[PDB]
């Protein structure tokens, strides 16, 4: 875990505003994160009653604990326990753009649509749904994610479109700068058309950067999977990661 995951760090807001300084977790994870993902989705919460454990993590000030110990806790983070209102992120901003699902091959949709799939996995690994946006097919549902047929994109939308053959060269810096990632699908021989972003762009003349994503001056050793980059995206902004063992751990 990072020392300041977004999901995190709103969750912890929200237990200080209560003065919450520990919670006993049992044997969930121990990150705030995971935690937050637990009672968003799988009906846990807390519980008030008087623990004691060992210190396993402390996350934006509050204690975890668990097992047995000299540290106590008055809340129990476990299933059946009441929620807490979190005032839920809206950056960073992941959006997969299916808007030329129709354009691809048979083998190419199929991956595609296991791809995406995945990316629901990774990202309730540092977020939660709603930080993932597909677009270009309405139909589709893929938990809570934003699904829409139109690119929607606000005045504070700081949009990158990943592509190998973009010209500008992924940095650490230029990740941590943005706040929404455009993840387009492959289109033969590798490029990676974001059509409907594309459309978007081009009725309102606008030019979002386009970014190549590099190991070892190279695009090389980089998974071409749309939820392994998204993963490398986020093992960068939520996690702190270099962008050398983002793409390495991968």
């Amino acid at each position: 875990r990072g020392s300041h995951m977004t999901l995190a760090k709103v969750f912890s807001q929200k237990l200080r505003e209560l003065g919450i300084s520990s919670i006993y977790i049992g044997h969930e994870r121990p990150s705030l994160q995971s935690l937050a993902i637990k009672m968003l989705l799988k009906n846990y919460g807390l519980v008030e009653e008087r623990r004691e454990g060992m210190l396993i993590t402390q996350d934006h000030g509050i204690k975890l604990i668990s097992g047995k110990g000299t540290e106590t806790s008055r809340y129990t983070f476990r299933k059946g326990g009441k929620k807490v209102s979190i005032h839920l992120p809206e950056y960073p901003k992941m959006v997969i753009d299916l808007g030329l699902f129709e354009f691809l091959n048979e083998e190419e949709k199929e991956k595609t649509l296991l791809q995406v799939d995945l990316c629901l996995s990774v990202i309730r690994k540092f977020l939660w749904d709603g930080n993932l946006t597909v677009v270009g097919k309405a139909d589709y549902v893929l938990g809570r994610a934003n699904i829409v047929q139109s690119l929607s994109l606000s005045d504070e939308d700081n949009p990158v479109i990943l592509d190998p053959y973009g010209d500008v060269v992924a940095t650490d810096q230029i990740l941590r700068d943005h706040n929404v990632f455009v993840i387009g699908g492959i289109v033969d021989k590798g490029r990676r058309l974001d059509r409907a972003t594309e459309r978007l762009a081009l009725s309102r003349g606008y030019s979002f950067p386009r970014v190549k994503i590099q190991l070892r001056g190279s695009i090389i050793g980089v998974p071409d999977e749309i939820n392994k980059i998204l993963e490398i995206i986020l093992r960068v902004k939520e996690l702190d990661q270099s962008l050398e063992e983002a793409i390495i751990s991968l």
